[PDB]
């Protein structure tokens, strides 16, 4: 069995937030049934294609295990066609543009009536409050106003946006935990109920210690482990922080041998709180054990800098792979940079099912990120991405439309 | 009635950040969650970063609302009694303590399947168990390095990033909840608990899925024909820094505003959508453009994309970035102002919509929380204060079924 073994999905979502949740959905068991418009598909199929004439990666990525069907919901047949799997499924998602759904004569209030059990997730740029309601939202729209932005980079830069899709995986990963605790809830209701996730919403809870930190300077004017203290300025609001330790402890991006022209010749390095004398014994310091300056973090931290320029001299003698090998004898939090090189070839990576090769049709073997927990009950089968409309037929027939009726919809090009 | 987790029974040994915000939103979805602490010391979360001498630290009070607190040291005869009898009536046991710890303790996972074949075991660790690194301690920016965001963060002529947003850490906690749901729905079938592991570096490289679509593109082709560094720069081996561009979504850049020489946040994002390129054309007053072939597709932008990015800054920096947002996005331009963490702490709609809370904590007074993030329209959490260290330590050994004497007799042995 599988965790999600005999529930349906509707799966109405393109790009990556609405598509990242229900390719999770698959991979616990459901069947998902992507509804894709005719002779078009989900936008990702065309975007970034490194092979032409094929799904481009972005699509197989994000739609492994599903099924796709192509369908007009503005035909009459369409309507009626979505009818029917909104009463046949579990699940409902979609992450169209505000309104877009609703146009289609399907809001929340109409898919009650249809089915009361269905739970519907959607996914917007910006809750049903905001001032933002009817701004479209891609990644970086979601990190610039949730708050990771203004946050991330340097204190002399611009805001920055992280690779990580905080505005669109993130929230996808969010509606999921959602939709899962409504399939409990359900259990106890009978009933279904809708789930809305907002990408600004998935930011902000990822930058909760932000939020912490925000609160700190309200109250006090100073944020103690910021590099700004004690001898830089605070303003009114958290301020970027470059490479400083965050939620965990200080910390710094060191240069590591090849830096100058490998841009990934790095690590990351912590200087975890009980762990000095360690952190002292491994860059040959013995002297700065119990040296007041350096005993205690708040003591380091006014000259935090010139500790890492220090044990800088010692990481650009050797690699970053040595580096490490070496400094985590010491018990120090430390860890390569790693490119995504060196992610997509790691042999570990490949065991762990964290990094899986998957074949596709026509384009042959391509690596995707697998399913990130792990269950010792369970182990996810993770398959191609599906052709567009492949599954139509199977799926109109499954609804118990007869061939006349499907040649009617093809017609009629409601498929 | 009725909350989804209503009768489920949490056993949190969490600590930090990455546990905690897993077992909090238990707590909210109507989990009863029993955090267990070290005697006298509590979560290191309790003494870190206090802004108020002497009481819970903001760090504590923001991940664990609405949780029970007990003290109880499980390396003790006493101690270890209780938490095989904790595990016995519980639905889920979590745990982040660093590789090994628990498993020193006496109850294995192979040991709690025996005590309770129905518990599902959930594990954080900063690495996977046949990963190198499996034993390396990991905070936040550790796993960042590991999972590749450090790397593909930043400028192209500056250092690997780390992102203020927790990758490392409550993105972590969020992937383990994901696995606990999936295995208590799966629990419905089987009869059976689980193991559900996620690793720190695991969740910051899932968030990163798109940066290995990219790895892929440039194996096959040399070159990643959207990035900053097309035509114009160079490619090496592994997908570099961007800057401020488009990622997942289309191409963007970061915008000055007014104020920017003095205010760090007077700025946007501003998208240039490819399907909205007469719309931004209007906005910006370049109707000449429109159907320019230089400019008239996102392949004939890209080459000279930061002159475009350039001319719309003439327009941006003469107006505020509230200002310009509410101008532009009457042309449908997706943009957003950066908001700064004191916009979003005072932000009425944030309150509106639940995503910022203000509750009330004992000793301190109120206190902000991120809210429960997503939204149901069949139940909405009442998040609560956090608990004081050992507050609710007799209530859980009497519900346990503990006399007046054991429990005594454990307060004298520092097994509580
Ligand atoms: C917000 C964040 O999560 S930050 C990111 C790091 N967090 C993670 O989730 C990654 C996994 N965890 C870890 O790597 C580690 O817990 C770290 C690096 C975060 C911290 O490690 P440390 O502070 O050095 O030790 P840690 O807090 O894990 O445990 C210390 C000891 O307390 C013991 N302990 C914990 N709770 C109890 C208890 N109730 N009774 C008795 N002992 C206890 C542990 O078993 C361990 O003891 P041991 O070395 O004698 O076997
Ligand atoms: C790369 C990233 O950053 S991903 C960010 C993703 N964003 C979200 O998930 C939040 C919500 N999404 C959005 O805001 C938008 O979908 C955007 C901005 C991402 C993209 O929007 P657009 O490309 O302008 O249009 P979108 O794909 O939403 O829909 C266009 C039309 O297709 C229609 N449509 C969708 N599926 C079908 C179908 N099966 N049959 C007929 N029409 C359909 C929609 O109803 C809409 O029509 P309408 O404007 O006449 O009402
Ligand atoms: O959390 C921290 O960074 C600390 O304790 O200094
Ligand atoms: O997705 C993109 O960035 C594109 O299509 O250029």
């Amino acid at each position: 069995s599988t965790p999600l073994q005999g529930i349906k999905v509707l799966d109405f979502t393109g790009v990556q937030s609405g598509p990242s949740c229900t390719q999770m959905l698959a991979w616990f068991g459901a069947d998902v049934i992507k509804i894709e418009r005719p002779g078009v598909g989900d936008v990702t199929r065309h975007q970034l294609r490194d092979i032409p004439d094929i799904d481009a990666l972005y699509f197989t990525m994000l739609n492994s295990n599903k099924r796709s069907i192509e369908l007009n919901t503005k035909t009459a047949e369409g309507k009626e066609v979505m009818e029917k799997l909104i009463r046949e499924a579990d699940i409902l998602v979609e992450n169209f543009h505000p309104g877009a759904i609703d146009h289609m004569g399907f809001t929340w209030e109409h898919i009650q009536e249809i089915n009361p059990r269905l739970i519907f997730g959607s996914i917007k740029g910006f809750d049903e409050c905001s001032p933002y309601v009817n701004v479209k939202a891609y990644e970086n729209v979601a990190q610039a106003a949730g708050g990771a932005a203004s946050t991330t980079g340097f204190w002399d830069g611009p805001p920055l946006v992280s690779a990580a899709a905080l505005g669109d995986s993130n929230t996808g990963m969010h509606l999921l935990i959602g939709l899962l605790a409504a399939l409990l809830h359900r259990e106890k209701t009978g009933r279904g109920q809708r789930v809305t996730m907002s990408m600004q919403d998935a930011v902000l809870n990822l930058c909760r210690v932000k939020l912490r930190d925000q609160q700190r300077l309200d109250k006090l004017g100073y944020l103690e482990e910021y590099p700004q203290y004690p001898n830089g300025t605070f303003g009114d609001a958290v301020p970027r922080g470059g490479n400083a330790g965050g939620g965990g402890q200080p910390g710094w991006i060191l240069k590591c041998k090849g830096w100058e022209t490998d841009p990934n010749a790095y690590i990351y390095f912590t200087i975890q709180e009980q762990n000095w004398e360690n952190t002292c014994k491994a860059i040959g310091k013995p002297e700065w054990i119990t040296d007041p300056a350096y005993s205690t973090a708040h003591a380091r931290q006014p000259h935090i800098f010139d500790i890492f320029a220090e044990i800088e001299k010692y990481t650009v003698t050797i690699d970053k792979h040595e580096a490490v090998a070496y400094l985590t004898q010491f018990d120090i939090p430390c860890a390569p940079v790693l490119s995504m090189k060196e992610i997509s070839l790691d042999p570990s990576l490949r065991q762990s099912g964290s990094v899986v090769e998957v074949e596709q049709p026509l384009r042959g073997k391509y690596l995707t990120v697998g399913c990130p927990m792990k269950f010792s009950a369970f182990t996810p089968d993770i398959k191609a991405a599906p052709l567009l409309g492949e599954h139509t037929a199977a799926v109109l027939q499954e609804l118990g439309y007869s061939d006349d009726e499907i040649a009617a919809m093809k017609q009629n090009h409601a498929i």
